[PDB]
């Protein structure tokens, strides 16, 4: 989109969710700063006037913030030239409540999106809806997914061109993912691609794949798949979306094929779940894909980041994408194509030896693989990954990344999984606790890594795990929360801590720094405590049964998180 | 109770919710004062997980803070030496979900007592609730009100000896109104006073109104209404409690007469309703009794605060009970025996042109009186009067009290009612609206305010009702909040602004200050707005039935509350 080419370049704006269409979350603001970060004070705070998990992250656009929240998803304008802020407009859309019966991983949204003066948000029941950005008045409304087949959607949409891209959640029953493509002008749907079936739904390029073919091609959406099971084939798209302007490419990850229970895939690698995809926004047509988990067996949703740095690869500036994958890797491949260049651990990993160079496939460990009725015991990392959705941060000054990071394992049990349309298709029993298989007192940590060597550079080693994507600047810092409520400054160079402050709510918000339009640097984070870690407490569930939430009940109060944090609902902004 | 008398002249303590049982809201604490308030800056927060309103304020009692929220009356212990905070226990009590429907003006709580190592709370389903201070350990629990009757409880209730004096709310509702005694270790009740009635319940001891028989004595529970009116009488007592335990006698108010058509209770006064009573704690046997508003035909309330300073009149250091009453009076009494030795508005007053001096009535104006079936227009102050809940604070520095006002006015017409038990029984229409008539354009005021000269000293014009109970400190100062968010320090000298923060929703809770364990002072306050002129906010009530809340909604929408705030309900705590 022109004019969101344009924005994203002005420091003192935020206007989609990880910054910029490559998604490096990263800010030239630096009048906040390693030498005076200590004396950053709470400025004002906002309530979103609902509980539960805040993810995503507020917008800023010229001189109003937009905020949202949980479900049932209320949408605000702040104007900040009056004295800190006046609500300008609130939206809340009419939804059907079954939608909180269906969420998997709480109630969650990853946010708003902006472009030709216009707000586009999602709703938990599965709508996308246009508002204008002045005003707050409802322009269009499409339903894109449907509650009573159990989909969702939780995740942010991205705009690009004319069009607004909207994927869909429900991985965990048995929904088939796929993004779709309105016109945000009328709402009209231009076109809906699939992660799996037919060709003719997955929509793929003429050239598709054509430098890596062992990476897939025409067909792998049914024939990897045992009889028509990739009729329940998951691979939903609920993660972020980043986008290429110069390449004509916009890429995404897609999640778990459907049912827990990996016998009833046998037989095939499943694609494309488990995969990342770049596609052509005029047409929704994939130019390349490469499946990192073939035939997965332990929910490792594809679904993660994809950042787009150009890095320095055998001394040759390249056009890459990084991605740092539930599955424990951080993967480096050639955004042009789909070319793996590098693949090597960001946590602990014992479910592979490694990703083979010579095939771009993993080298699996066979008794770290699941299977139906035997327990598999001692998987890292677990179901939640080496990260979940949390978002990594780039520094193009310092060319490393920082990336929030769970330290955790499971035992995990496939069970047979029977489809009843609007419920549950799991077929796993889930037992999860800390890293290196129950050895480790920590369950997060944040990390400074260096992509192409696989080098953890440094480690902050946090008591929960980390569920905040951090935002980098220029001023030599990283902002990021934790899961009992403290945000938290760190020193990029030296991994220290240089400030923080506790807040009321556990932060799985992803914090922004702007400039307001008095010229001052902002530093906004979200508070309340959800998503999937947090689920106990979001959802109020005992700790009587560890295997509920699908394992995150026991490993949250073996962590102690019901202890360390209630549910609430803030938006916090700091300044010097 | 003797642990208390010692605990609540301890500077860094806040022990009970007026400070002590005097009520005076006063801190001796002088760290933060007039010459380096500006300094203060956000030290912690923490969510208390409910939204809706937020009233009263923690209690600080060692180290440890309690907290307390909107239903379904969370309530937490803060362990303050885990820098800065660690949850220490929560306890939520099981509720009956039927009493949200009964709550007349918000499902708000004003808060917990604490004594001999337990906490005590009251939920709106009607309980009260004795816990282990230490550990959260529910001791006993005891049903004092039925919901099946319209009654609710949202006082906090008070401590005195070893009895924990526990009110009712229903005035809306056709309840008798009553104070019980419950013995602090057992639970088991020991007496119950009723406001109206025979002479059995209402509990008279035989030096009842001795020095002031036309105050009332034997019978005017009964004899006062016409037939058994009383048997729906109201004079409920949902406000705040005090005691002087050098006199043997606490203090409190009582509501409205029941139903709002006064015609209904046409020929006598309605006594015990809009009371102000002195009991034995006990017996519960009253020593003397105040009746402010007789025949009661405009929702004055009489259950404002009773603050018991000791003031000088006539050169005379006198024991005073000072009431700032929703009738717009400003009352000072003597608090021995209910004599009355001042009487002046503390807001503009049209009803009634003074308290004559020959009898203690109030001197009506007869077309401000309402009646059945037409309408009154004009009247000063509305229901809401000139002061709701929210408590004033007098300094014994100063002399002088610092009083939350709201600034409105109404119509109000009487209509036939009709009692259902459990349903309500009101018998009118209001409709609220700005002060003098509809002529200002501003609903509240915080006042400097002399009660034996009867004249305001200075005045802060504020745009919303101020329903925030001030603390005052020997520091010169007074905090309140506002309705629509911002957290205020003002000079007592002045009413001068010395600092201020906007925070995430408007502010009902009544701040504290304390000393933390590291010797440190901290000023906290509750965020979370809602409470009866916020009730539209809260309940999320439409514009176009301005008539709803019982006038509440159209002068919300019409002071523009719903555009200035959001819900929430978040414990903010500030030092220098
Ligand atoms: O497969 C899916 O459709 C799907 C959806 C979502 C979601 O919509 O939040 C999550 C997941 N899967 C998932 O596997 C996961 O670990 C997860 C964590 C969270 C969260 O917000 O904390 N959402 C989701
Ligand atoms: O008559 C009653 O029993 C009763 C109860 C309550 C309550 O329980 O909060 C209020 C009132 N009356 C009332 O008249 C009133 O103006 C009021 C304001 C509030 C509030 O918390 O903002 N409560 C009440
Ligand atoms: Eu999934
Ligand atoms: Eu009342």
């Amino acid at each position: 989109n022109d004019e969101l080419i344009k924005l994203e370049k002005e420091p003192g704006q935020w206007v989609m969710q990880n910054k910029n269409y490559a998604n490096t979350r990263y800010s030239e603001l630096n009048q906040i700063n390693t030498k005076n970060v200590s004396r950053l004070r709470l400025a004002w705070s906002f309530s979103t006037g609902a509980l539960r998990g805040h993810e995503g992250g507020p917008l800023v656009v010229g001189t109003t913030m937009y905020v949202h929240s949980a479900y049932p998803n209320h949408v605000y304008a702040l104007d900040l030239t009056q004295k800190p802020y006046a609500i300008k407009w609130q939206y809340t859309p009419v939804q059907n409540s079954q939608a909180v019966a269906v969420a998997c991983c709480d109630v969650v949204n990853r946010g708003l999106a902006y472009a030709n003066g216009k707000i586009f948000m999602t709703t938990l029941d599965g709508q996308i809806i246009a508002l204008d950005a002045n005003t707050g008045k409802e322009l269009w409304k499409m339903k894109h997914a449907d509650v009573t087949k159990g989909e969702t959607i939780t995740g942010a949409p991205l705009v690009v061109k004319d069009k607004v891209l909207v994927g869909v959640s429900g991985g965990e029953f048995g929904v088939r993912g796929r993004v779709g493509a309105y016109d945000i002008n009328t709402g009209n749907r231009v076109w809906l691609a699939y992660s799996q079936g037919p060709d003719e739904e997955v929509l793929l390029d003429s050239d598709f794949n054509k430098e890596f073919p062992q990476h897939g091609g025409p067909g792998d959406g049914t024939k990897t798949w045992p009889g028509e099971q990739w009729k329940l084939g998951g691979g939903t798209t609920w993660g972020w979306y980043s986008y290429d302007p110069a390449l004509d490419l916009f890429y995404y990850g897609t999640s778990n094929p459907g049912t827990w229970n990996a016998e009833q895939r046998k037989g095939g690698d499943n694609k494309w779940s488990c995969t990342i995809f770049a596609r052509r926004p005029d047409t929704g047509k994939a130019r390349w894909a490469y499946q990192m988990t073939p035939w997965d067996s332990w929910d490792y949703d594809g679904v993660n980041e994809m950042i787009l740095p150009d890095l320095t690869v055998k001394g040759k500036k390249t056009p890459c994408l990084v991605h740092f994958d539930r599955n424990g890797f951080g993967y480096v491949l050639d955004r042009r194509t789909g070319q793996l260049i590098e693949a090597q651990p960001f946590v602990y990993v014992n479910w592979a030896k490694e990703i083979s160079k010579e095939n771009d496939r993993p080298v699996e460990i066979p008794e770290k693989r699941t299977k139906q009725g035997v327990d598999t015991k001692g998987i890292c990392p677990n179901s939640m990954g080496g990260k979940d959705q949390q978002p990594a941060a780039f520094s193009p000054q310092t060319g490393l990344f920082y990336v929030p990071t769970n330290n955790m394992c499971m035992n995990y049990e496939g069970v047979e999984a029977t489809y009843t349309a609007g419920a549950p298709y799991v077929g796993a029993n889930v037992l999860m606790y800390s890293g290196h298989e129950g050895k480790d007192d920590y369950y997060g940590a944040f990390i400074c890594y260096d992509a192409l060597k696989g080098k953890r550079v440094w480690e902050i080693h946090e008591h929960f795990p980390v569920w905040s994507g951090p935002v980098v600047t220029a001023g030599g810092l990283a902002f990021y929360g934790t899961m009992d409520g403290w945000f938290k400054a760190v020193d990029i160079k030296t991994g220290k801590v240089l400030w923080q402050q506790k807040l009321g709510s556990g932060i799985i918000g992803n914090p922004i720094t702007f400039l307001g339009p008095d010229k001052k640097q902002y530093v906004a984070v979200y508070s309340g405590v959800g998503g999937w870690f947090g689920i106990a407490v979001a959802q109020n569930l005992p700790p009587d049964d560890p295997y509920a939430g699908l394992g995150a009940v026991g490993v949250a109060y073996q962590a102690g998180l019901p202890k360390a944090t209630t549910v609430g609902g803030e938006l916090y902004v700091f300044a010097l």
